[PDB]
């Protein structure tokens, strides 16, 4: 058996085909198992909508998720990525630093 821990990026990013559009993203990379639970997160509530969420994994045991989906940030919000993962006894919250 092998476990490994997510490593978790939040970043922002504008489609150069359509640059007013906005996309909040979690990265969450090289974890095994695959077993995960994501959520992007607006003021500590759980996003609902989230339109992206591909998997992909490299070697048999470590796999990759890319969360993402349109958003319409503005300065006084706070933005994040929530991961629970059986490596993670308590769930992970990474803010988006929206200067990323």
């Amino acid at each position: 058996m092998i476990q490994r821990t997510p490593k978790i990026q939040v970043y922002s990013r504008h489609p150069a085909e359509n640059g007013k559009s906005n996309f909040l993203n979690c990265y969450v990379s090289g974890f095994h198992p695959s077993d995960i639970e994501v959520d992007l997160l607006k003021n500590g509530e759980r996003i609902e909508k989230v339109e992206h969420s591909d998997l992909s994994f490299s070697k048999d045991w470590s796999f990759y998720l890319l969360y993402y989906t349109e958003f319409t940030p503005t300065e006084k919000e706070e933005y994040a990525c929530r991961v629970n993962h059986v490596t993670l006894s308590q769930p992970k919250i990474v803010k988006w630093d929206r200067d990323m």
